[PDB]
DNA sequence: TTCTCTGTTTTG
DNA sequence: CAAAACAGAGA
């Protein structure tokens, strides 16, 4: 059992390591950065940032295999909640 | 609806 | 192992 101290917070983590990275939760600095050019935008989980830049490319990269499906995605959650829903994978 | 946040799982 | 990716929730 690997608890958060802080506030009122307190909940578990499977592990030490990332109790340690979860602190970032309650701290206020976000010092990733989006690489395109003149976005301001920030982050402190690295996914978050890769997934933003589609926003920018408007890439869809998620591709539902079904046969005959032909659905595409931009978002990772949105490929996984489309698989939850209709049964595909 | 689009998208970001994050705890856990998978990959290398 | 650490980094990348997922899957879920929900702003
Ligand atoms: N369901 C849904 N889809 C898309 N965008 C949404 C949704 N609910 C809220 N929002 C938006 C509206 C807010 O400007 C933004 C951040 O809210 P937060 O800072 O409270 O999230
Ligand atoms: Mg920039
Ligand atoms: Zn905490
Ligand atoms: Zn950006
Ligand atoms: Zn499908």
């Amino acid at each position: 059992r690997n608890i958060c101290p802080i506030k009122g917070c307190g909940k578990n983590f499977f592990s030490h390591k990332y109790l340690v990275q979860h602190q970032r939760v309650h701290s206020d600095d976000r010092p990733l950065k989006c690489p395109w050019k003149g976005c301001k935008m920030t982050f402190k989980w690295a996914w978050s940032r890769t997934e933003h830049i589609r926003v920018h490319t408007g890439a869809r990269p998620y591709v539902c295999a079904e046969p005959d499906c032909g659905q595409t995605f931009r978002f990772v959650s949105d490929f996984s909640r489309h698989k939850r829903k209709t049964g595909h994978s």
